[PDB]
């Protein structure tokens, strides 16, 4: 007789529903703790799954160590399990594939196998607005990228160089952090100066003079509010009836409103030129099926493009200054190249002359090797994926994570990888090189292979289209920094470690350097 036992299941259920509140909340905690632990041990025997990093807390997973020190986490997991392994992160399973094979597996994955917008839309759609980037099918994104890349031409860069130069000189003249007509030395926090210089230079060139003029007013604080809404917290908590979220949504509406105002003023006056990215998208933003982007979608695409470029570029010029601050030898070598290429300063800097500055471009290239601004790129797996030359299957509903910034730091691919050495790029100063066959996904021919161990701009359909703009901006900025200033660390300070929590690998601030004028008597003209 088992019937007697099934009575005691029923009895035990009734004795359970009647335990003291102390016993039950303790049971409410301990039942999923134990179940999680036993599920992982059962998981460890599936041979069609990559090894899964062990974690104590359910749902949270390895979120803490991953969020704080992702590269240290990857190295420890790589020593234990090899190059492919999974970990739990705030409710999701992330499968990491380290190394060049990982780059191929993720960046060159079939469109049907993985979805970037399914991973990212919750981060970005609340910040940028609807209908663009990741709030739209991949085919729409592919053509959005074509539209933006159409104002990112060599001819556009030739006109952007003197405009970016003007902004840098105006920032040296007017900003409280410098005031070079009044002060010959000073101390700056590069995490204060570089965000400002980046937004001023990117606004003037990509958005135009009107939009740049608005950053001289209270309007600039909307950018700070919108910027604060770009945060990993959006991945778990993208809308909370709280104040941070309200200034974000307000800023998005107010900034996109300002761009639509300009777009509609330009069209009401037929004042549509080739000045900036606004002119360009107004003339060129009709999809191949004949649908035109709305003025709202144009404005939102501007926000996302300007904000993406904001955080990668500002982080990078911060790291460049910070590495050069302890390398007066490198500053000296870069200064000599400035003097030779620009005839002692008697040539005005042009886009063409920037391309004849290999050591300056190698300094950018080397900073992007040691400080890849995005430590992790993500996709959501949409169809079960087999990992070649293994028995592993990554099931739909998992996410795949690739980290070229981690391979940038491996000695096997970059000897003495933790040493800043711009000369490892001698006779190889190009921002990136397609090492063979090319493919076009809708925004131009790009490298078909994505196996390069140096992959600062990703690859495949989601590859960056901002690299030449970033080199132009960083190049103008650094050419002027080098010709105008020397700089060094306060006593006993050195390169700060990265803060990875922002998802952008920023220097831990305050990161202070001391500048001094190379020509204490040099004056910057213009009105102020
Ligand atoms: C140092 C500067 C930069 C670095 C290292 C960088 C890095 C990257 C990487 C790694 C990706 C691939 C993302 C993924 O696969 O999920 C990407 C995509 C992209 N980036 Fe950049 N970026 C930089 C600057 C810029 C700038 C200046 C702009 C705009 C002016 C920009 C706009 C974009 C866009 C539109 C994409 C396409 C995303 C997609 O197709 O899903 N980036 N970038
Ligand atoms: C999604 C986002 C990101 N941020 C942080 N970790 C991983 C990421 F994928 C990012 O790739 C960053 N970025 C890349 N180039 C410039 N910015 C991005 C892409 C396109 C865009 F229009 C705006 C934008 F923020």
């Amino acid at each position: 007789i088992v019937g007697e036992a099934l009575e005691y299941v029923n009895i035990g259920l009734s004795h359970f529903l009647a335990l003291p509140l102390a016993q039950r909340i303790s049971l409410i905690i301990i039942i999923p703790f134990i179940y999680n632990i036993v599920w992982q041990l059962l998981y460890s025997l599936r041979k069609d799954r990559p090894p899964l990093v062990f974690y104590w807390i359910p749902w949270v997973g390895s979120a803490v160590v991953y969020g704080m020190k992702p590269y240290e986490f990857f190295e420890e997991c790589q020593k234990k399990y090899g190059d492919i392994f999974s970990f739990v992160l705030l409710g999701r399973v992330m499968t990491v594939y380290l190394g060049p094979k990982g780059h191929e597996f993720v960046f060159n994955a079939k469109l049907a196998d993985v979805s970037a917008e399914a991973a990212y839309a919750h981060l970005t759609t609340p910040v940028f607005g609807k209908g663009v980037i990741y709030d739209c099918p991949n085919s729409r994104l592919m053509e959005q990228k074509k539209f933006v890349k159409g104002a990112l031409t060599k001819e556009a860069f030739k006109s952007y160089v003197p405009l970016i130069a003007e902004e840098v000189y105006k920032y040296f003249r007017d900003s409280k952090n410098f005031r070079l007509n009044e002060r010959t030395t000073g101390t700056i926090d590069v995490m204060v100066t570089q965000p400002e210089m980046t937004i001023f230079t990117a606004s003037r060139s990509l958005l135009g003079k009107e939009m740049r003029a608005k950053l001289d007013t209270d309007f600039a604080y909307l950018y700070s509010d919108l910027d604060k809404g770009f945060t990993p917290i959006n991945f778990v908590f993208p809308n909370l009836p709280l104040e941070h979220y309200r200034k974000r949504d307000h800023a998005q509406k107010a900034i996109s409103g300002t761009y639509m105002s300009l777009i509609k003023e330009r069209r009401k006056n037929n004042d549509i030129q080739d000045r900036d990215l606004i002119d360009s998208l107004m003339k060129n933003s009709t999809y191949k099926d004949g649908v035109k982007m709305t003025d709202q979608e144009i404005a939102n695409l501007l926000i996302g493009v300007l904000m993406g470029g904001q955080h990668t570029s500002a982080a990078t010029s911060a790291w460049i200054l910070l590495h050069l601050a302890e390398r007066p030898d490198v500053q000296q070598e870069l200064y000599e190249e400035q003097m030779r290429v620009l005839d002692g300063g008697k040539k005005e800097l042009t886009y063409d002359l920037l391309q004849e500055m290999p050591l300056l471009n190698q300094t950018i290239k080397e900073t992007l090797r040691m400080h890849h601004p995005l430590h992790s790129l993500f996709r959501k797996v949409m169809k079960d994926m087999h990992v070649p030359n293994t028995s592993y299957v990554i099931p739909a509903g998992y996410h795949v994570l690739v980290s070229p910034g981690y391979t940038h730091l491996r000695d096997e691919y970059f000897p003495n990888a933790h040493q800043f050495n711009i000369h490892r790029w001698n006779n190889d100063s190009a921002s990136s090189y397609s090492v063979g066959e090319e493919v076009d996904y809708g925004f131009g021919a790009i490298s078909k292979g994505v196996s390069s161990p140096y992959l600062p701009f990703g690859g495949g359909r989601h590859r960056c289209i901002g690299e030449h703009f970033a080199y132009c901006q960083l190049g103008v900025l650094m050419s002027i920094f080098i010709r105008t200033l020397k700089w060094h660390y306060p006593e006993g300070k050195t390169v700060p470690p990265p803060d990875f929590t922002s998802m952008v690998t920023l220097p831990t601030g305050p990161a202070k350097i001391i500048w001094e004028k190379r020509n204490p008597e040099q004056k910057i003209g213009g009105r102020h």
